[PDB]
């Protein structure tokens, strides 16, 4: 009964599994009531050369500007308010694996999301999880100036009470309202197989002003020349990617080495990343890829920060051998 | 002990200018009229203005070819442009969109409250919003009018009326009430003591009865290959990079400023597409003086950090 080593195809899949965020337009004093929709514009930019460059072609830099067609959105001379629907679906974490060669792991894993389960059952998960829907973070750069920030998160056809966004910092993370702890129970609930799926509904209303610029998510244009500013659109109307809401919704991370000097969240992945920031993280020690040798392979206890960690990189999934 | 800039550091902008929009009334009733500026199709036939030998001049110069030139005309009842266009000015110590080493990160922002503390971003916003009081953002439409009248709005609170034409638009000017109001208001919206602030400018020019009047232009690809103009909700429409590089003539500190006095859109290289030649190619541009500024942690005048600080409300890229 003991454990060599790790399986060839140790796959699992995502256990918060989220919508596109399309986008809309909306005037605040009626939201409830206004739905015009956002569409990308398409802008000429002239090429404004601001990369380094010693001084020896500079004047052929400066003489022959290339135009790029970009594309760029602004909402319209009428409207304030950025309306963000995007849908989540939790599942339940053990069946969720999407393969496992060996079987002596598969009962050692869901032996261990047992304990976890006794022990905290992803409620401080959640409750983070949850914390990163409450303080608006799906906004990546569209947050950056706003006066409102109101986010309802409906689930099942329940419209929860509202949320202010503004008031909950970026750095600090809430354990006291009550609707957040419900939503979060909810969520652990469902991460147990208690309850076997959760749609969940939310929608941002964020006031940037009149006729002000929107951020969508780019995407890569094509590799035969034609460089410029694509924006993602979702049902003719500009929208944000799965994967920033996802890396929105996973920056539950406070638990790394170098956290009393930094004292800021990143985001949940292998070798612990942030791709803004540089000098990874969680290196060699505290890495998921030497963590769950430690915790399945042998079989001591690991403190419960670094069990948080460990089963919160497992509804990301994507790992082998 | 740093060594070099980090291979990821980009720096958003503190002033994301909106597309202007464009609307015609009639300077008599310039609050209590708005109409819309429609773009219209027009025909040239293109006579070739390149030098060309007298031999191969008659081939051309007597064949015209049809273009379809998109224009926009004030209408004959109308005599008065509107440009309505709104301003975001954000902290500068919350525009870094990445910085991978983080001592770089510790020290810019070490730099941003020394600078803060010797000058609340007073000079800096004193040029931007006189930029905004001297009506640059009419690149051109300025050229013939009578009363050019911008006036600002803060926060749904109305703010004094400003005549452009007493601004020359060489020489800034730190001593009018609204100017150093609204500056200061856009300086510690900089500094960060307030999380954000709208500006919302409406400019009336008065161009004429049934005048033409000069939106930004687009780029066509090989395609009409004629003047295809700005269309925003069916309106005429500026770009907002055009009005934000309006503002950002800003720089008085290029060295050959007491041979040529005037300013210069601020730029990494001093690169203006005007006069063509970067003004601070060498010694005074981007990637020296902020080479010098965080990482030599030398002391650099006030001029120069007005400069690398613009940039800094501008842009700045990486190695």
């Amino acid at each position: 009964v003991t454990l060599k080593s790790r399986p060839e195809n140790l796959s699992f899949a995502r256990c918060l599994n989220t919508t596109e965020a399309k986008f809309w337009q909306t005037d605040f004093l009626k939201r409830h009531t206004f739905k015009l929709p956002l569409l990308i514009t398409d802008k000429a930019v002239l090429a404004s050369k601001g990369h380094e460059m010693p001084p020896d072609k500079l004047e052929k830099e400066i003489m022959d500007p290339n135009p790029q067609k970009s594309q760029s959105c602004t909402l319209s001379t009428e409207c304030d308010t950025l309306r963000i629907d995007f849908g989540i679906k939790v599942l339940p974490v053990k069946e969720s694996m999407y393969s496992c060669s060996d079987y002596n792991y598969r009962t050692a894993i869901y032996q261990k999301i047992d304990e976890y389960i006794a022990e905290d059952g992803f409620l401080t998960l959640a409750k983070r999880y949850v914390n990163n829907i409450a303080n608006a973070r799906f906004l990546w750069r569209n947050r950056k100036g706003a006066e409102i920030i109101e986010t309802i998160v409906t689930i099942e056809d329940k419209e929860y009470p509202s949320f202010n966004s503004k008031s909950f910092n970026l750095d600090t993370f809430v354990e006291d309202n009550a609707t957040i702890n419900e939503i979060a129970q909810q969520i652990a609930d469902t991460f147990a197989g208690k309850r076997e799926y959760l749609n969940i509904y939310v929608t941002c209303f964020v006031k940037i002003g009149c006729a002000m610029e929107v951020y969508p998510s780019q995407e890569m244009t094509f590799d035969d020349d034609d460089k410029g500013k694509k924006l993602f659109k979702f049902e003719g109307s500009a929208g944000m990617h799965s994967q920033k809401i996802n890396n929105a919704l996973r920056t539950i991370d406070t638990w790394y080495p170098d956290y009393t000097t930094y004292e800021f969240p990143i985001p949940v992945e292998n070798y612990g990343a942030a791709r803004s920031i540089g000098i990874p993280f969680r290196p060699d020690t505290k890495s998921f890829y030497k963590l769950i040798d430690r915790m399945i392979l042998k079989n001591e206890d690991l403190p419960i920060e670094d069990k948080h960690y460990v089963m919160a990189i497992l509804i990301r999934g994507g790992m082998f051998s």
